[PDB]
């Protein structure tokens, strides 16, 4: 049987898998939040990926499309027929909750709207093109990327061409309003239950929470220093999706390690679904040298006692 | 930004987008067709090419290809593996519905199919040529150019040549039998659905109807009168394309100017997508002066309620 491995990677070398960023802490997770239901970054240990989860860093909270119509009555707002991150069409039918990669949180993103025109003017050998500062609202009822649909605001007000393809870059949030990191959205709008979702998340013994690796993304503007946290770095996706070592129970235990000692700072519950407990009263960072890295140890059971940290 | 402008025509200078013959008269759509969708002779005002339009007149409802197949159920028909026009091979997972300039309608159309060898016969420093009447169904089964194949019917029952290269010069419909303009073929036959086409078109205000540019295209038998209408002239197509100046607005204003004084005689939405609505209470032919022409006034919007004409 295939042996189960992480990557070598320590917390510099991880990349969010929910939001196209770099780590920048471990975190255990508040009182409040003892399940949660996310929808990128999602991959069991024997290597499925689930939810909307793609493998590349440059597919999380992007979308293409084409823009469809530009709206008169908000001159800002334009509605985008999504495709797959590949160009090609979205097929509705597909086993999927929406197009991999699309937000899988409530909130406005902020990015870049670029257009470059499908063929070329006569006269020019190369096609016409712009670009422009963007927002997508994911908790409205115009976001409906299963449906094949998203609507996107702009500041500038007539210089996106209808029927000439897009693709939104994703940068942070514009503010911290209506951005709640854990409620999903709905895909298909409210006549829909979402389909094919990854499922919910959460400890099953006592004094356990959730280990995120967080992110602190940017704003435009305003006061916050919102928080993405996620399940898995990409990098673990990537590997486990590479690997497809059979999971030998539902626990994977796995230690923190200091190289220069070879011992173990911590130790946590790392589940077959793809998430992480560890043993904890407190929420917040979890301080670990810049050298030190996650190992698998042994496979146990959802019994196991973790080690207080 | 460079500006919107028609070429300068009057009506009989105009060519049909549609079939390659001459416009006619202007006609008001009848009170049965709200919504049309033709293939050919669609451009955007900012010069997109789109459906099976291409630019030159001799390819409008023309092919070129092979005859593949020598039918002996039916000694008078024939497969002919079609090219697009310049002879080269039909990609058929290029973005267009079927190879440019095929029939955009049902109906038998009438003409020639000519065949000239592909190589010399020693002795010969020509090659060997033959040409027939034939007949091309565009409402069958056996119609299916984005698969790469038409069916062809000839009177003649032993001259073609199985493996030489064919084109064909419409000229009119056989008959009026199956003969709908506005009726889209099936370019893939039915297991799929017709692709990339260009968008429908219609009236979006009341008491509006398209303004359409006709010929009464010829028959090879029978009673009838028979009408392709289009949407634009063909040189408007063509002057678009040169153009191609951003659209400011979803519609144009346009005026039919008498050049005697200067004045409108009436006036038109030129819609962005690429076809003309008129306020009008019948449908008949638009009598005009053999001198007008269309001019482009002014960009408006769609709220905008035309004079009556």
């Amino acid at each position: 049987t295939k042996p189960f491995t992480l990557p070598i990677l320590t917390l510099g070398e991880l990349s969010n898998s929910r939001f196209p960023v770099s780590i920048d802490q471990m975190y255990t997770s508040p009182n409040e939040i003892i399940s949660v239901q996310c929808q990128n970054g999602r991959c069991t240990l024997d290597g499925e990926l689930q939810g909307t989860t793609q493998l590349q860093v440059s597919g999380i909270c992007a979308f293409k499309g084409e823009v469809t119509a530009h709206l008169h009555d908000n001159d800002h707002l334009y509605n985008v027929t999504i495709t797959n991150l590949n160009g090609s069409p979205f097929d509705p039918s597909e086993d999927i909750p929406a197009p991999l990669g699309v937000p899988d949180f409530q909130g406005r993103v902020f990015g870049i709207i670029s257009q470059r025109d499908k063929h070329n003017s006569p006269g020019h050998n190369e096609p016409a093109n712009r670009g422009h500062d963007a927002v997508v609202p994911t908790y409205t009822a115009q976001y409906t990327p299963k449906l094949g649909q998203i609507q996107i605001g702009t500041w500038q007000t007539d210089d996106l061409t209808v029927n000439q393809p897009v693709k939104f870059t994703p940068v942070g949030l514009n503010d911290t309003e209506h951005f709640n990191q854990w409620v999903v959205p709905r895909y298909a709008g409210a006549l829909n239950l979402n389909t094919n979702l990854a499922p919910s998340v959460a400890p099953v013994f006592p004094g356990e929470r959730l280990l995120f690796f967080r992110s602190y993304i940017p704003l435009k503007g305003g006061y916050g220093n919102p928080a993405i946290d996620c399940l898995l770095p990409q990098e673990w996706v990537q590997h486990f999706y590479q690997e497809a070592a059979p999971s030998m129970s539902e626990v994977a235990l796995v230690r923190y390690i200091n190289p220069d000692t070879g011992r173990a700072l911590f130790e946590a519950k790392l589940h077959r679904a793809g998430f992480m407990t560890v043993s904890s009263n407190t929420s917040a960072p979890v301080v670990v040298p810049a050298n030190g890295y996650f190992r698998f140890d042994s496979w146990v059971n959802q019994f196991y006692s973790l080690a207080p940290m």
